[PDB]
């Protein structure tokens, strides 16, 4: 198998007699295939930064042991230049305490695995506009700081209504230094959708949110070159190409009427 860095894969395995799926010493969680009752699924993601060159997964069965080899592909990501406020790439010392606390809070949330589906069928795109900055662009801020784009940006004037891409539970709903006003939704199975730089937040932590429900208004809060919506997906423990992930998820979990 081959996988571009920064993307997720849905691995399909036999359900009968399955015992565990591991990557080195790390157990990878599994969930039921919604269509095929003889199969289970697992999400495997490669990070954009510092992925391994190769991966060997091992699936253990009562009477089988299967090694699965995945080659990391570099992809064809391009570069872009952005101008932002200097304090958003070199934050004052008075602010680094908040940045560290916000980082620790987010790490805690993403390690809190929900072993059931909170979603309802396929994901929607949270905005009906167009991509202005695609996932994985290699970025330079102010000709000084290298970065990479960990989500996808959509055109949005300040005040554009933003709707939940799928049903789930709100885990973050507050102003953060870099992301600005942020909403993060747990959809189950380690899948989180992220909505950043908002001007207004319309949900609160712990809220059960349904697909298509208003979660806030787009803005220009946080580290920005101008107003837009940043949409992200964390899955398999990594930030992944969100629209690529949604296409792969929907191919499995979409429903009819
Ligand atoms: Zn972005």
């Amino acid at each position: 198998m081959e996988l571009i860095k920064g993307q997720a894969l849905f691995l399909e395995l036999d359900k009968k007699d399955f015992l565990s799926l591991k990557n080195n010493d790390k157990n990878i969680p599994t969930f039921a295939h919604p269509k095929n009752q003889e199969k289970i699924l697992a999400i495997f993601s490669l990070p954009y930064k510092n992925p391994p060159q190769n991966t060997k997964l091992i699936a253990f069965y009562k009477d089988k042991k299967e090694e699965i080899f995945i080659k990391t592909l570099e992809g064809n990501y391009k570069s872009e230049k952005l101008q932002v406020e200097n304090k958003k790439i070199f934050p004052p010392k008075t602010i680094q305490e908040r940045i560290a606390k916000e980082l620790k809070e987010a790490n805690a949330i993403y390690s809190s695995y929900t072993p059931k589906a909170l979603f309802n069928g396929a994901f929607n795109i949270p905005l009906n506009s167009f991509i202005t900055s695609d996932f994985g662009k290699a970025r330079t801020f102010n000709e000084k700081v290298a970065s990479y784009h960990s989500g996808t940006d959509f055109r949005a004037a300040t005040g554009t209504p933003i709707y939940a891409a799928n049903s789930g539970v709100v885990k973050i709903a507050k102003d953060r230094y870099f992301a600005g006003n942020s909403v993060v939704i747990d959809h189950g199975f380690g899948i989180y959708s992220q909505y950043y730089h908002l001007s207004k937040i319309d949900v609160k932590v712990g809220q059960k949110i349904k697909k298509g429900e208003l979660i806030g208004l787009s803005g220009a809060s946080g580290r920005v070159s101008g107003p837009h919506l940043h949409f992200g997906i964390l899955a398999g423990g990594k930030q992944v190409d969100p629209l690529d992930f949604v296409s792969k998820f929907n191919a499995i979990f979409q429903l009819e009427h």
